[PDB]
């Protein structure tokens, strides 16, 4: 009667840890969401042959509605596996559910997996120069989200990186792309005018991190915001001052122009 | 010709990823470095045998001064894997060594793993909430360091949580707990005098991140800073001001008090 939260990665099913897929091989019900994320090297049928199991897969209502009467029940008596992209606490609000599996008396384990937000290291930006972090949101009729951009003026005041998590409509099969956050931050910046985001504002691009070809660009928004960085998932990352260090990966490994070398001291 | 940044994950040998130990179990040569940190749960041994390839440990020096001449070489006719404790190129100076791999005309390619950075997500604490990361050290001789102090001051000042590495001495396997973190914060504040960490503030105590039974703690430091946490690794993080879901699951989780529902909410 225990109750198995566990991630399955960034990109595909290997992603996987060994922890989690031997638990998983071995519980008798296993369910999943995939609205938090995408997992764009990977399909359902990959999953279930992997894990030897079918997999039935929740939607955000069927979770954060109905958790506690389509999940939990079983887990009374059974071993129950939860699966979900990248780390099943990171940036969703799943950890409020152990505390309902609490309150039905269910008895819960959390399985880490590789997750975005630690993946950022590969665009060689130190990892623990990144502050705040935020989500560009899809405006949604007459309201239109901007919260994002304090965060990344905040940041850049204290000389921080700043991790943009994009917008996902999984339903509507919607996966904001760093282009379209890119637009959505200059038209923030047009009304707000604070010289946060400009064409001239370098940003960073990672896109598809777990694959072993994922596309990581760096550059002004004037060169990028054009550019085509291939399939969703995409974050953007607005960085902070640069160490020489930092700047030389950006320029060696993710092409940004030679002259982000001159860093302003 | 091919090098492969490999993640070991969190805990033990199981918390590496499927994808890493499949790309490792094919790999000509397999180097390991433990300095940055150490897989408290599992031992070389059980590393080695489940990847059924003898393990190269390198040291601190092997790696900063000499990975060209160590590990680079054999990439250029093989295919060659470097192991290291939780995510690739998390470690600081890591990312600069794909740098490195470049100049050699070898290509390298990275294989994630879970990382305390995106695992801490397990204390119920939301994830763009972390500020600025910092590392609590031994001050030593004539040098008594408080950087560490002031990332907590800038963060919590503005509602950030910030995690906080503790010092560790990889070869003499010695690792400084969170109560020792605890004791050297109340004495750099009593120095700073800036009402940053007393014995009211609130903290939380992350242990054995990646096992399926990892501590987790919160309280004010009054009652934690004797408190026994079990075996290292530990991670001390000292929350901002916490949103009701957060305190909630410290609570209900973490054990923490009740009175944290009215005071850091
Ligand atoms: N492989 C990947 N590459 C690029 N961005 C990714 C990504 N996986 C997740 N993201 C980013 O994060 C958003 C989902 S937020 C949920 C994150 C997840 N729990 C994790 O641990 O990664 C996506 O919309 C995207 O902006
Ligand atoms: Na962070």
């Amino acid at each position: 009667m225990v109750l198995y939260f566990i991630g399955l990665g960034l990109y595909d099913e290997r992603d996987i840890t060994c922890k989690g897929l031997e638990i998983a091989k071995k519980c008798d019900y296993v369910f999943a969401e995939f609205y938090t994320s995408l997992m764009a090297g990977t399909t359902l049928g990959r999953i279930q042959k992997l894990i030897g199991k079918e997999i039935r897969v929740l939607s955000r209502e069927d979770v954060e509605l109905n958790f506690e009467n389509i999940v939990l029940p079983l887990a009374k008596e059974n071993d129950v596996a939860f699966l979900t992209p990248g780390d099943p606490l990171v940036a969703t609000t799943h950890a409020e559910l152990r505390i309902r599996a609490k309150r039905a008396g269910v008895e819960s384990y959390v399985i880490h997996a590789p997750s975005i937000y630690s993946a950022v290291g590969i665009t060689g930006l130190h990892i623990y120069k990144f502050g705040k972090s935020a989500t560009v949101a899809y405006p949604e009729g007459n309201w239109f989200p901007t919260s994002y951009y304090d965060v990344i003026k905040e940041n850049a005041e204290r000389g921080l990186h700043t991790l943009l998590f994009l917008d996902i409509k999984a339903e509507k099969r919607m996966y904001m792309t760093a282009n379209e956050a890119m637009e959505l931050l200059l038209k923030v910046e047009d009304m707000k005018k604070g010289g946060v985001f400009t064409d001239d504002t370098l940003v960073v691009v990672l896109a598809r991190a777990g694959s072993l070809n994922p596309t990581i660009r760096a550059g002004y928004v004037k060169d990028l915001i054009r550019e085509d960085f291939g399939d969703p998932p995409h974050i953007l990352i607005v960085p902070g001052k640069l160490h020489i260090v930092e700047a030389e990966y950006l320029v060696e490994i993710a092409g940004a122009p030679r002259e982000i070398l001159r860093v302003n001291v």
